[PDB]
């Protein structure tokens, strides 16, 4: 007979069961959906009374049952923090060996939501953790934990889609999909290849029973590696940013942009790194001294991958022209001020209540700014906007003043074009600035 | 390692992914469903509050989310006709390349649900268009498209059932059926072989809330090309029939029909191509000029795919004698009217409240239809009908005059057997008309 | 082309589908839950409006749908009880063959929920009958039956946990989980392993849908082999019990109870045949005759798998000493009454309202029982406890008097360690008895 049992043997003596007792389990709480609540048996099942009455799952409400992986034969384990939130005595339970300990955290991050954990025993077996982007499609893997309480238990499957955020399930992610059959308990328990060396780790999964549906995600495996040593290294992940807002280039935008090629920076957040280092509005990132550019989620989870106060030699360009230039890692809470204006590129431009005929009787359509020149270059000229228009509505979106103007136009580096509406010596006209 | 990218790699550059701007989108629109609404995120999630705000899957109410399959050089994309009805603006991702044209709606038939739709681009992949009927259950397939929009993205497995009807997801069907994983947004998308071939089109699934649970359905990819053939050369498809409902033959309808087999002529709707072909009720359909009849979905989607005004010479059998003359193929709108036999056939039936002792005093109980005669070939003569009876009832249920009598003897032929009711001579038999 | 159709021919062959006619369909009736309702189509689909009514898959209120096995050449099949439950005219289609007579039942056994069944045709089949415990984890199997009424087909998977109980769908169990997509109507239809002969029997799904979400249900084919031989005998079968109270030994119980391993018997059921053959409390079971127990469920299902009156020379040992006698299999209905003493070993205690100085007024805090002495043995002073104490309470519950008292020192064994709550000459101190 042929059998993949043969990863499944090994396996287990590093991904753990985990027994979680927890005074506050108010993180691992349910949301109000209307779930199998008014006959909850055992928990995470679908069966009507059956005679095995209370005591196998329950304690999920002031405890929690999760899976972790150890990683060194040091007895370090990772699980997820979700999982390990308010961590009094964190038992867990190893398939392979039975064993029933406390586990003692030695830190987590919230944000990439993860943990880093000693179990006090010895010979604990490490895994071999391998590069979660050596992958391709269709490759081979096994997917492993506790699901919902049946035991330890592992699912065969295969990659279905690699390296997605816009999932957000906490601050930081980069996942990876397979097709396999698994759970909340395999909350932390690990994916490995089909020569059974780690490559990411599940959380959670897009499905309508909680229970998969085809759609389960793992982290990374070389993003819990890094993480897991900053939770060592110090007890937890303190990460700053290049102090700035950041869209990916479209394709309309591209074009527009005269084709440039990285992400789209929307607005540099004023006098951080970006700033100094000389990049502004209409700049594309390329490229971190390690790492490569061409998205807004490269960056932010590069960044949850970086630490504090190191400079790095960031490249970028505007219009046709890179430069590499020097930033400080900068987070949010690390900030003080500075500049950016290309839609709002020399328009030499005002507030009105004009002084000429004849319209109408209502302020209504005429307060705005009144146009006093148009600089060549700007993207106004391209798009059929002259010296002496009148601004009314910045993208549809009417202004009153300056004020306006400059708000709708602190948008406009988030707008492939800008439909303008702009009142001129007697009729208001449509146009397409890009 | 090994990894079957293979075919996912070729089958991107045929299988698109659409951008389908509509302004009305309201043939796909939601039913009314206890689905995750007052607070939906992202369409086709489950999730609670992520970082990432709207922007990414939003549009599919004044657009839609597809997938389709690039048949021919000409760039002739097939798709779901529900995808595009009401086709405007459709334009498109094809996966590895990203070409945002707009693509012209050639033709759609909202019968099959399926249109034929030229992309205004070159170098446009042809793919390879196999048999789906050369499949048997077990076979290995690839199956394809875009996922709920987390973009393209491919899964594999095995066929589980074949060449199925009832079904009814609009007016002719024949899916084949996999457990590989596939949800709304691969609406249109391939099912290719274990070589990478064309066997079938994904238009829906037998699950419970949208991500795949084994039971999978993809049109054969057999009907679909002769489907957008048909839909290339004049922009529509126009369907006939042979005027005449059908069923398949039953079991014991085998033996009291002695011993005949074929698709069971359940009413003939009058004076058809059928009828002046001489196939009347009590009449076995067995065969089209090219394709092999025992039940009535083989004759319904046999229709489906010919078109008006040419002459099928079709065979039929009756009691047992199969004869070949031949049916123009005639619409539901296209039949002169006919005749129709069964357990009426020379019976000899007239009105009554009779002149005869005794019972009762209702009309309840003796209106009906009297009996002068009944034919020794006759149904009845099987099976302990008599002369002098008095019919009272129809199988369980009961007549006042001959017109509710010959109404259900037109529905007898929907029978096994009857279970008429007699009144005779003094007492109210029951009987099995077989 | 490779696929595994091979086994699904013949499969088909024994594994039939079940019209299951009969007027009492009220045990198989559906519970309240938020199934889809108010809107009923065909049972067991999902979908919107279809043109095809009403006739296809109704009858499931006025008759079962299951599948089942055909055993023996002898055309003895083998399904669950329940869907069989008041066995009128249980009508038959095994796929393949189609002949659509009733079945006679032979017998049923509600407590394992299993049926043999004789269809009264001749040249009729059988099923190769292998071993269900020459079996392991990951192992290569196909699951088979009538998955929501669609006809006969098969799923493939791997073998995903091992001969459970805890699951409780009648009274006694020893199931085996796959992966593989099962439904309700694969009820009683089967598990074969990778060389198509049988090892499991389906029952059910512990599904989010209904139709399996990744967790079907097998009891072992070696537990049918021997029940369908009893059913075969003499229509029904006769279990009875030892008499008992069991669960497995904990780990702390395995120390505090002197390192013995078998299952730890809780309170014995008193003058059955445990007791007369001198088998007590905080005794381990450790081997039946035929059948090794380390569990509770061992030794409930092994008694589901023996019959009336025979003397079962039982292996059991008490603190470090193993003694072996015999005991008859008797019944709940069938013992005379007992020995019992565990944490009342040597305890000679009193009832109490006592005259000393001087505490409170209320007697809440001192009615109870007074200690005039403790054995040297008893884990009392193990742990602390002497003499001249006073038990107020045992394991945080307050007591009265010695009824109370012996109440909880019954449920003793059933704990590791107790609790109680014992004063003293002045105070009241908690201890922790082992």
């Amino acid at each position: 007979v042929l059998s993949y049992h043969d990863s499944i043997k090994d396996a287990k003596k590093s991904v753990v069961n985990i027994s979680t007792s927890k005074t506050i389990t108010r993180a691992n709480r349910p949301s109000p959906l209307d779930d199998f609540f008014n006959d909850p048996y055992f928990k995470q099942f679908f069966d009507f009374d059956f005679p095995q009455r209370k005591g196998k799952n329950d304690k999920e409400v002031v405890s929690s049952l999760g899976s972790g992986v150890i990683i060194s034969k040091d007895g370090y384990i990772v699980t997820n923090n979700h999982v390990v939130d308010d961590a009094d005595t964190i038992t867990v339970n190893l398939p392979g060996s039975d064993i029933e300990y406390k586990a003692k955290l030695i830190g987590k991050d919230p944000k990439t939501d993860l943990a880093v954990i000693k179990i006090e025993a010895n010979n604990l077996s490490a895994i071999t953790f391998t590069n979660s982007d050596d992958l391709m499609e269709g490759d081979v893997v096994f997917a492993l934990g506790n699901p919902f309480g049946v035991g330890f238990s592992v699912t065969s499957g295969i990659i279905s889609a690699l390296n997605k955020d816009n999932i957000g399930l906490n601050q930081y992610e980069n996942f990876i999909q397979t097709d396999a059959s698994i759970n909340p308990g395999n909350s932390g328990g690990a994916l490995v290849d089909s020569r059974g060396y780690l490559v990411g780790i599940n959380s959670a999964i897009l499905s309508r029973g909680g229970g998969n549906n085809g759609i389960g995600f793992a982290i990374p495996s070389n993003m819990v590696k890094d993480i897991a040593k900053k939770l060592i290294e110090k007890g937890k992940i303190d990460r700053g940013f290049l102090g700035v807002t950041i869209l990916a280039l479209q394709g309309d935008t591209k074009k527009a942009y005269k084709n440039q090629e990285g992400a789209l920076i929307t607005d540099v957040q004023k006098g951080s790194s970006a700033d100094e280092a000389g990049l502004k509005r209409g700049d594309l990132v390329t490229k971190v001294n390690n790492k490569v550019i061409k998205s807004p989620i490269d960056l932010k989870n590069y960044i949850g991958t970086l630490e504090i106060g190191q400079k790095i030699s960031l490249s970028y360009e505007r219009d046709g022209e890179n430069k590499q230039a020097s930033f400080i890692l900068k987070g949010e809470k690390e900030n003080p001020k500075g500049v950016q204006s290309d839609l709002i590129d020399g328009l030499s431009l005002r507030n009105l209540d004009p002084r000429l005929k004849d319209r109408l009787q209502i302020p209504k359509d005429v307060n705005g700014v009144l146009v006093d020149s148009v600089k060549e270059k700007s993207k106004g000229k391209n798009s059929g906007f002259q010296e002496g228009d009148i601004i009314i509505g910045v993208g549809q979106s009417e202004i009153k003043n300056l004020k306006d103007l400059e708000q709708a136009l602190k948008q406009v580096n988030k707008k492939e074009f800008t439909k303008v509406w702009v009142y001129r010596n007697g009729f208001a006209t449509l146009l397409v600035l890009k």
